[PDB]
């Protein structure tokens, strides 16, 4: 439900207003033609204009198809790409790949198909497009149009930018509205943080830390920040909305308690991919527990509640002793200096609890004081049942290795070590990362499953819209599709023409 007036509020500014942006935007190929959703479409749209560029995009498109293709049909899709782009006769023959590079891929398929067959040629294409095609696209009307989208992105976010609907919960610092953008109609979830609740607690530092972690992560498996605006009586964090309920609910109230191993595997796989993205920024999450893994409407999961997460300077350790009783890694309970390893401890606790329907150190039916829980965590070896394949016992007791020095993924290799583990022997992370795999359970839609130091913090926190999620909102809500229109027969529309404003 877009507002009746949306075409105006999202009206492109005239190109003449974007001059500041033009000189300040850093002209990085990978950012402007790929990381930024709308710049990606604008560049691809620029390549369709000239013919002989268009085959390079058609190629990269099919490589992406081939990299997820079911392993049974991998080489079958390879042959098709070979007879379309890697053969001199074909009309969409890509020449900047070189007759060398293709002759090598020709025997790569004769030497059995792997997902990285065409990865060679693809880089050859990206190395070319970064060159001449990019700098034409910059001095073209499609980057002028990209600047207009950026102009709208940087526009100021206020309470009137949204519609705050039913409240889905209550939080430590405030309630969690279910807000909608007026112009686009996209649904999000507000995290309302009452003012004085921060002021009395001196929680500014941990509030700003959360906002900053949230906006620096672009992951499918971690809640994303789309907006950070301040109001007269709160500070809002607009995030990904997740209505599928949380994992705790599905482990216990929907479960046996517990999942089939194959069901738990899917969840683990995504949680693992989620942790990998946090760990690219060398950020540690530390709050892994079932009730913090949320499900969306399609049935996929994301990691929620990052208020306990901190960036770690590369090659430096942190100290904490924070978390939840029974989901705290040994090194945390001992208040030792640690790195990212607590998060693989948490993976072990999440895979165990999903298969067995209870914590690896606390019976679902057990009364135990906090002390004995921790004692077990540090001293007792957990037990497994016939609910666990050999493969699943293995991964868990490796992730639940007391000594974080011999714990999975805690070596230089990292999460790559964990994906290889035989528990994911049947999991295809490329297709998972691509959404090709169907979640095991799909949730039914209609279900319930006062000074200047503050003025400083306020403005540091209230930075506005986040770039990547805001451009995705435009595309998703077909606001890009409708508004991104040019002139009849490839001519300058009036908003991109300097001759008449
Ligand atoms: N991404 C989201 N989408 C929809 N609702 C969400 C989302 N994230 C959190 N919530 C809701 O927020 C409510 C709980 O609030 P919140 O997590 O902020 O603090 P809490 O419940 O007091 O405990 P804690 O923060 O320590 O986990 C729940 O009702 C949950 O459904
Ligand atoms: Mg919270």
């Amino acid at each position: 439900g877009k507002s009746k007036k949306w075409k105006e509020i999202l009206k492109f500014p005239h190109i003449s207003q974007c001059e500041d942006l033009r000189r300040t935007i850093d002209r990085d190929y990978c950012s402007l033609c790929d990381k930024q959703p709308i710049g990606r479409l604008l560049f691809r749209q620029f390549c369709e204009t000239r013919p002989g560029l268009e085959c390079y995009i058609q190629f990269l498109d099919s490589v992406a198809e081939y990299e997820v293709t079911p392993d049974e049909k991998l080489g079958e899709k390879g042959k098709e790409i070979m007879t379309k782009y890697l053969t001199p006769k074909s009309p969409v023959f890509i020449a900047q790949v070189g007759q060398d590079l293709v002759s090598q891929t020709e025997e790569k398929l004769l030497q059995k198909p792997c997902k990285e067959l065409f990865s060679a040629c693809a880089q050859s294409v990206h190395e070319y497009l970064r060159g001449e095609p990019f700098h034409e696209y910059l001095d073209s009307m499609f980057f002028d149009r990209f600047l207009q989208w950026k102009w709208l992105e940087r526009q100021p976010v206020t309470k009137n930018t949204f519609r705050q609907y039913r409240v889905l919960g209550k939080g430590g610092f405030g309630e969690v509205c279910a807000c909608q953008v007026r112009a686009t109609g996209k649904m999000y979830a507000c995290k309302r943080l009452e003012k004085k609740r921060i002021k009395k607690r001196k929680g500014e530092s941990m509030a700003l830390n959360e906002k900053q972690i949230l906006e620096k992560v672009n992951s499918q498996f971690v809640v994303n920040l789309a907006y950070a605006y301040e109001t007269k009586d709160a500070l809002c964090l607009v995030l990904t909305i997740m209505n599928g309920g949380d994992l705790k609910f599905h482990i216990y109230n929907m479960g046996n308690p517990g999942f089939e191993e194959e069901r738990a595997l899917f969840y683990a796989a995504e949680i693992l991919c989620g942790l990998e993205d946090l760990h690219r920024e060398n950020t540690v999450y530390r709050n892994l527990k079932p009730e913090n893994i949320l499900l969306d409407d399609y049935g996929h999961i994301r990691i929620s509640d990052l208020g306990l997460a901190v960036k770690i300077p590369e090659g430096d350790l942190i100290r904490g002793r924070v978390g939840t009783v029974g989901y705290m890694a040994p090194e945390v309970l001992n208040n030792q200096r640690y790195g990212l390893s607590p998060d693989y401890w948490g993976l072990g606790c999440l895979i165990y609890e999903m298969i067995e329907g209870q914590s690896p150190f606390r019976g679902r039916k057990e009364k135990v004081k906090r002390e004995e829980v921790d004692r077990r965590v540090l001293e007792t070896e957990e037990v497994y049942s016939h609910k666990f394949s050999e493969e699943a016992k293995s991964i868990c007791k490796m992730l639940l290795t007391k000594d974080a020095k011999q714990r999975l993924g805690c070596q230089e290799e990292g999460a790559a070590e964990v994906k290889r583990h035989p528990f994911f022997r049947n999991m295809n992370f490329k297709r998972l990362e691509a959404g090709m795999l169907d979640p095991p359970f799909v949730p039914d839609p209609r279900a319930v499953y006062l000074d200047h130091t503050d003025d400083d913090f306020y403005s540091k926190f209230s930075t506005g819209s986040v770039s990547i999620p805001w451009q995705n909102e435009m595309i998703e809500t077909e606001c890009f599709k409708e508004l991104n229109v040019f002139g009849p027969n490839g001519t300058l529309p009036p908003d991109l023409n300097r001759n008449h404003p």
